[PDB]
DNA sequence: CATGAAT
DNA sequence: AGTCATTCATG
DNA sequence: CGTGCAT
DNA sequence: GACTATGCACG
């Protein structure tokens, strides 16, 4: 796995520890085969802090990084009988590699210190734009090739940037105080939760070598690293419940036609244009985000239809993006409703070169109806799915009552509702999820018992548990058939069709149905506890919430785009019935019109002599100047007359909305109930307690 | 892998054999589980009457198949052992399925002939079209008072109610009429013997529940895959020179604008474009295809420019589409000239959405220039690159001299012209392979002698034989030292850079360097035998080619390209001159004119005005009538009849060229001596006899 | 055993 | 994101 | 131990 | 085209 060095040389060899296999062969081009060696950093280096001693002596990236580095680790350790006089730690520019950086330091500081200490622990710093490092530099060489990663860099402009001795910027670990730095390492990367949370909120504002510090190194990587991942990966927006990579596959195969009313797109065609306009990262991770979107049994309204195998209950993979096809479902449209109306704040891409949108209009409250999970970095998130129609009334509500009760909410807004259905049990467990944001219910199988012939029963379960995988269920089940830990299993069976669900647990003659199915349902996963954590990011941090900040965001949310889309309608119909308004006038006068254009010089004269001899504006003149030939047979003006009296009413209903609150917010409501009456679906889950 | 049936039966169990694994879980969640059980081909399945029988019993595909049929193989063959009472095939419904078809029924044919005879082996039929469903053309016609590119476009139900249920589903049964002629049927296709496959198929190939005999199914499966894969996959074109998807690659970035003089392009972007609108299969091999035309060590000149590792000659992978960016090369852009013009025939793409190019304009003979190679059924092609100045030179000449013979044209094109360098030996092998297609040239590395310290001697290899393995060939000659076959070898070193390849094979004290340079040479790939074997398709047909019927079909193609291009520029001109023609006697009338638009009604009436009042045609009255307002300003008739002079010339000079065969042959010669101009560049590879 | 578009 | 196997012609 | 976006 | 390991919070 590991390319060396030509020639052994403990004083001048040097140890490159790249993030990943292909710019680990990009290295492998662009080095001095003489002293320089190359080791593939292929994944992400395991947390030498929170892992336990054995998985981490079990670990082939720690092992053949002290096999090759030769000296053995922790008290072993001599740092005279090394290889290398120098190992350099070269990422990716990017967050993620801010995060290899951070774990590989933990590494070679917990169980390598003199190799730190003694500073021959580097880190390579690759070019950020072509070269410029920062943006001062940038300034300073304007007087652009954006690098996205290592990747995108050539063996000879590696060399030129990052590799050669005489001309790369390296970042020298040194350790100034072993006491500040055992706490901050064992702060940032330790088991304790708590202790890292409290640090990302206190520290992190969401709003040719120099030496550096661990405790400086371990701030501005995990810090720039936290930031990102909480705001720009894991979490929710609060607002249309998307996570950046699922909003930007929507917007995406939004713009490219790609919807429910037309043909299927192939898989690999909307990933790749995803991959090149909005997201940049993994053709694998965009795609299977983009398949559980359509996958109905994990989301309570899909966003995505997709043709082919997209995956099952059972778990097994889903086609490969070359084979299955892709679109857009109705109900996703709605997600996407006039995002052509400036309704949304929009920001540039990685590249530049395209605007995208920062949220959804969500012309449906999704965050609440298809839910969120849900793991980022000192938070976490784990919203359960709702229906449709309950959301929507309890937001409709909340409208007309702003300081309205959970107690009050839960009239509409029961529970939860999996789309894979199942039974909800914890009524007080629910109000304090609606109300904190934690919370802990039980969810249970839809069972039934059938009597077989010969005094046997038989129990068949119909629904299970939300995010249970059904093979994983069965296996289980079976496995307490087989090693007889409760006793009267005579058969596990599962017969679920194309068309259904069905699991029959077959019992033997006179055997406790009761005592069976209590132990299934505490030992197996035929019954489990679901968890409330609603996180999701209101203002740019990271909140965790109650159902009443969720509905109260969806609303002030809901009015912005409702106020933005009205401008922007208002926009419009002002300047066409302005124009509108010039046409009507210029028939009174069409003959001195036209004898004024053929008295001009040029265009740009023709509309300056518009404006002062008849007091045309500059748009108005505009149009006028550039009316096709033809256009001067018509001089029927009452058809234009009738088009200001439909503009004028059109502009005087915009405004109201704009001008009077309730008027806007009966308009929101009008909505979200048709909303809700073409998109109602009856309760799949039942609830107690 | 196996997904056995919930029943054990040999009387109702089906066996399906489902190609590929995608498509093989699909066939597991459509299936019914009480008698139907999924086995998945993953890739092509062994050519058991072709290859060793001990690479045959190492096959676990095979092994799979008999351990699962349940009765053994060859003569240990019980047919009453078996599980299963029907097998059924089910691949996807295009040519590579056939293949799979063909292998199969070999192998079942070989090894397991009692269960073929007993008619138990089907083949599922998959539908074409999906409206209901329909698997003919006709029955889709029918059905018309989504076309179906294989099975991973399918749902579970729909593969179910399709070919799976077996109440309604379409099944061909095999059976073995004949067992003489079967035979000679099943070994001329899959033999060991290539000739009589060859002959086989330039005998029947035209390249322009229901049984079935085995001797007609091998035929029209196999006469399909043969087809198929000799003139759309592996040969290319007599005239630019490219596989069907290379020549897709090409047009689709250019679609996208993706050039040289343009931006990079993430490069799975272009292959998501080029797989979802023109060419159907998968991801990887369209990149692979890809990052080969950006090799500049297998192509003479590039037609892909790319970012990042896209290889090496060592043969080090390349970094995935998600890592690399793309874009067309200068060079290439002159194998798209005047495509935009309808100087080459299209053809409907698999969508029947998008119309692609049968084949490139191809401004400069890419097929001698880059090469091909080249491994098709029946047939099998291999041309070396050649220089591009070298090339043209020799097609001018015969532009000039139809009848121009080998040795007269070797005077222009002297031989081979290596991207690697190198010397090639031979100059007879390449007059024979310049005339019969077929030729055996010798290939040798570029070497020099470096006097060291201590009387020692060092061989400095600077270049090596075109397609060979640079890191392969240095361990070989390292194994020749190791093994001590030949004496005096002191070290091998790899001392390539970023700028220079360079193989230092440092020898001993006295040690003879002519004796192991000598047995290097011939024991080691340092020179080799390269082997011409120029075939390419000539009128849709496979076509052993020499010198002469490449250049002449290249000329012959430049010909209807140029005309082609010459009546688009007429027709273009012609249309433009007729509306000058008519602007300009609207300035002499201009008052008339405008008096007369304000007289009619509406356009329609308008244009019959200028018509009847002023005889302009109707292409001349839609121009004037259509004319913003402001161009009654713009009001000069000299640059118009400037424009008309302009256009006149225009015509009278692509008149010459659509009617003299001389003036066309001119333009060939001037164009081709402009494109050998700008992209002229020495040899690499110098020549020996 | 490689080569290169396919599975 | 690398690895793993087969087709096809051919020396 | 599985979750879902990342390497 | 499936297989294999890491992060991160959490019962
Ligand atoms: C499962 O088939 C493949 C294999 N194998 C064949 C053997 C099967 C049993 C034991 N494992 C190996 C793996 C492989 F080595 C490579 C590829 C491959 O590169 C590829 C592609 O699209 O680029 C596609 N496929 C699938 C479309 C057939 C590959
Ligand atoms: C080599 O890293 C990966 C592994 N491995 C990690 C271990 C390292 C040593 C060898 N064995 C395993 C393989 C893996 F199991 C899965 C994926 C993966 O799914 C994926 C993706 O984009 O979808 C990307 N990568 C690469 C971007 C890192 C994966
Ligand atoms: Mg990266
Ligand atoms: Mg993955
Ligand atoms: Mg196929
Ligand atoms: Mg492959």
């Amino acid at each position: 796995k590991l390319t060396p060095a030509q020639s052994k040389n403990p004083a001048k060899n040097e140890l490159y520890l790249v993030e990943g296999d292909s710019a680990g062969g990009s290295a492998k081009q662009g080095r001095d085969r003489k002293f320089q060696a190359i080791l593939p950093l292929r994944g992400k280096v395991i947390n030498t802090a929170k892992a336990k001693m054995a998985d981490i002596l079990k670990n082939e990236e720690i092992n053949t990084m002290i096999y090759t580095i030769g000296a053995g680790v922790g008290a072993d350790f001599s740092i005279e009988d090394a290889n290398y006089d120098k190992i350099i730690i070269m990422t990716d520019a990017d967050t993620d590699g801010a995060h290899i950086q951070t774990l590989l330091l933990t590494f070679f500081y917990r169980y390598m210190r003199p190799l730190v200490e003694a500073g021959h622990v580097y880190i390579a710093l690759p070019p950020l734009y072509k070269y410029a490092w920062t943006d001062g530099e940038l300034e300073e060489l304007r007087k652009l090739q954006r690098y996205k990663g290592l990747g995108e860099m050539n063996a000879d402009q590696l060399w030129e940037t990052t590799m050669n001795p005489e001309t790369r910027t390296l970042i020298r670990v040194t350790i100034e105080d072993l006491a500040r730095a055992e706490r901050r390492v064992n702060v940032l990367m330790g088991d304790k939760v708590e202790p890292r949370r409290k640090w990302i909120e206190d520290n992190v504002k969401f709003t040719n070598i120099q030496n550096m510090s661990l405790e400086d190194i371990m701030g501005e990587r995990f810090g720039r690293y936290s930031k990102y991942i909480i705001q720009d990966r894991a979490l929710p927006d609060i607002r249309d419940g998307l996570k950046p990579v699922q909003r930007r596959i929507l917007y995406s195969m939004n713009k490219d036609s790609n919807t429910f009313d037309k043909s299927y797109r192939k898989s690999a065609k909307s990933v790749g244009n995803i991959m090149g306009n909005f997201h940049p990262h993994g053709d694998s991770s965009i795609y299977d985000a983009m398949v559980r979107m359509s996958q109905n049994w994990k989301n309570r309204e899909i966003l995505v239809e997709m043709h082919g195998n997209n995956g099952s209950m059972d778990g097994d993979p889903p086609a490969a993006m070359r084979y299955t096809e892709a679109r857009l479902s109705e109900i996703a449209g709605y997600l996407l409703q006039d995002i052509e109306k400036k309704t949304v704040p929009f920001a540039w891409n990685f590249d530049d070169t395209e605007k995208e949108p920062t949220v959804l209009p969500a012309a449906f409250p999704n965050l609440l109806v298809n839910g969120s999970t849900g793991i980022s970095a000192g938070y976490a998130t784990d919203i359960p799915p709702h229906n449709l129609a309950e959301v929507i009334d309890a937001a409709v509500y909340m409208i007309d009552h702003p300081t309205a009760k959970i107690d009050k909410l839960m009239e509409f807004l029961p529970g939860p509702d999996f789309p894979t259905g199942a039974i909800i049990q914890g009524r007080d467990e629910i109000k304090k999820a609606y109300e904190t944001g934690k919370g802990r219910v039980v969810v249970r199988s839809k069972t039934e018992i059938e009597k077989l012939k010969g005094g046997k029963e038989q129990i068949v379960i119909t629904e299970i548990p939300y995010e249970i995988n059904k093979a994983n269920l069965v296996k289980k089940i079976d496995d307490v058939r087989v090693n007889n830990k409760v006793a009267g299993i005579a058969e596990v069976r599962d017969e679920s069709d194309r068309d259904g669900l069905r699991i029959a647990i077959e019992l033997k003659k006179d055997a406790n149905t009761e005592l069976v199915l209590n132990y299934l349902f505490k030992y197996t996963d035929l019954q489990i506890n679901y968890n409330f954590n609603m996180v999701a990011i209101d203002n740019f941090t990271p909140r965790q919430v109650g159902i009443v900040p969720i509905l109260s965001s969806y609303i002030a949310h809901r009015r912005e785009v409702i106020l933005a889309r009205s401008r922007f309608d208002k926009e419009k119909a002002e300047k066409r019935l302005h124009i509108v308004e010039g046409l009507i006038r210029v028939i009174s006068i069409l003959d001195e019109v036209i004898a004024l254009i053929r008295a001009s010089e040029n265009k740009a004269d023709a509309k300056e002599n518009l404006k002062v001899s008849y007091d045309f504006t500059e748009e108005q003149a505009e149009a006028i100047v550039t009316l096709q030939l033809y256009r001067l047979t018509n001089t029927d003006v009452v058809v234009l007359q009738e088009e200001e009296a439909e503009l004028r009413e059109k502009i005087a209903m915009l405004a109201a909305i704009i001008g009077d609150e309730r008027t806007m917010y009966n308009l929101m409501k009008k909505e979200l109930r048709e909303v809700k009456k073409k998109f109602a679906t009856p309760r799949l889950s039942s609830l107690e307690d």
